């Protein structure tokens, strides 16, 4: 009942969210929208969960982290000297003491950054790269350098995101699903997925494969090509399709083989 | 302006005789107020004028004297790591007032050099943006992309992950990366080399376009090179070797839209 | 040194034991020695030796040992952020004066970390180059370009925008990725997993070479795997699928020095 008397106040927040700024909201609201915050940064709550089988969102986490932004102004981030930044997101480490470090049992290798209101489990080393607010990142998972895992994804247990692969945000439309990694997914170096695809458990992904809502995903087993989704065990690299007029060809992914746990 | 150029354009001919311990007054006061136009969008590296995008060599000119001019110093952090450059950060000496009157947003770690314009509504998750650019308003700049030097960005302009604008510092006589109005660029794309992306257009994901790109017109079979028409929606294709054996990599544009 | 492969190769076998609360005097102190070493490129992980490409498995051992040896810290940085890792930074404790005498830039936000060699004439523009690796002479690593851990870059290469060199730590005996000199590699390109790319090739950008990575040879229709030979000239492509419904990704060398 915590969690329903939590989303009736973010939910009557977000249908009033007009009357709300940073010099202009009750202190139930601010603590409400900061409590929300705080549990996804947690991993007491996430955005996007199994619910009766099935991936669902939930609408009214992703209303929180959105008045979390019309709640606070941008203000100057310092930085020892060399340059400063300017945002009204604080960073998910900014008052971490070593004891907040050493219980939380990852590593954040310098320069990385992850946003309050974010996820990362124990066990996952994060490289150098990117973690926007609302993503959950789950035990063991490698984010390899200049990665992103973008607002609200879910990335699963023992996932490896290689080097400069690109998880898209789904913070908006509030309806949809945000981009899901599976447990023990592998994502090749260079490779994005984005809006909203899921990547099913135990895929195989190869370097440069940019899977979104309109890429053709080829299965070369059944010739068939469907879109948003691969399914568990699927190992996928780059292609093309040719033109009936042979002219030329378009980019597409390409299932190869499908294999078990 | 005109004044501005003079010096400079003098200062070129003879920077041989240029360096961190050897520079008059004059020329040291020119350069650096080359470089807080550029900063402050009052000048540009290439514009429009009559309709046709033209570059003025004298700023890449002013550019190019400012590294000559200076030495590389430690730049501090607050202890984890140092850096050792030239180029000051745009936002090194900014104060909450500066960055109120700017009007864009600066999400760590992002950074842009000193002597890049920032337009008001610009979003710069982290990235790059080099000196000589020009960010126009309205304009998001994703996460790991970078606007190259000298790179001219839109208004309402969409880079997304990972994508690069390509520098054109030298040639001097060379335009820019342009990418016009309201262009949306996919994820982990790449825009090289002077190419220019002309307004409304949409890139998708994985599109590397430099000056050898092929560039496919799925419509009327033409191949060209180097620019992106209005309105063009384009996607990663092959093009098939003539013996069949192959194909090789070429930008299509699949689609025409206003 | 050969006293000091010693102390690590036995180290090694008895990794078990050595933590950041118990490790021999003598066992630190080779380890950190070993550090210091590739940092100022005094010893290498992989070499040319006698033509051949050779990796030196007890200095991988020495990077892994460090790591065993160095519990996690917070790491300060001004207060708009904190990390919290093992490994310094290559430039944690540099003077002014280490800086002039190593004679390469670091454009922020670039960082190294600390057993890695930085050439004299290198530009690192915002760029990560991990443990172990080794940066040769005028080498430019251009904007998000990574240098992973262990690689062996050569002298005047171009590392563009975007381009992943891939680390190989582990397996012990396996070599790291390499580019030989004078290589230029275009943006958002990778190469992994141990491939080599030989002095004087140029590759084009979008190119993905790792050792699965089909390599046509345009001019012989050969394919092979591993391996750019010197002076290629290579393109991203697709080959064709027999029964010709699709086609799947490869890297094609178009032409020869």
């Amino acid at each position: 009942n915590m969690s329903q008397q939590l989303q009736q106040i973010i939910d009557n927040a977000w249908e009033n969210r007009a009357e709300l700024s940073p010099k202009a909201a009750s202190a139930e609201i601010r603590e409400a929208v900061a409590h929300a915050i705080e549990q996804l940064d947690r991993g007491a709550l996430r955005v996007a969960e199994k619910i009766d089988g099935a991936w669902t969102v939930h609408q009214w986490l992703k209303k929180a982290v959105l008045l979390s932004f019309r709640l606070e102004d941008n203000a100057p981030m310092p930085a020892g000297g060399y340059s400063q930044f300017y945002d009204k997101v604080p960073s998910k480490f900014a008052n971490y003491t070593a004891e907040d470090f050493a219980a939380g049992g990852f590593r954040v290798v310098p320069p990385a950054i992850a946003r309050r209101g974010s996820f990362i489990a124990k066990n996952v080393v994060l490289m150098p790269s990117y973690t926007n607010i609302g993503a959950y990142v789950d035990e063991g998972t490698m984010v390899d350098t200049w990665a992103t895992v973008g607002s609200c994804a879910q990335i699963g247990k023992n996932v490896h995101l290689s080097g400069g692969v690109g998880i898209g945000g789904v913070l908006e439309p509030l309806q949809a699903n945000p981009v899901i990694i599976e447990d023990n997914c592998f994502i090749g170096a260079r490779s994005e997925v984005v809006e909203g695809v899921i990547v099913e458990e135990n895929s195989v992904i190869s370097m440069g494969v940019y899977l979104g809502q309109s890429t053709k995903i080829y299965d070369r087993e059944t010739g068939e090509v469907t879109y948003g989704r691969i399914p568990a065990g699927s190992v996928v690299v780059a292609g093309n399709l040719p033109a009936k007029d042979g002219t030329h060809s378009l980019y597409c992914a390409v299932i190869v083989k499908k294999v078990d746990a």
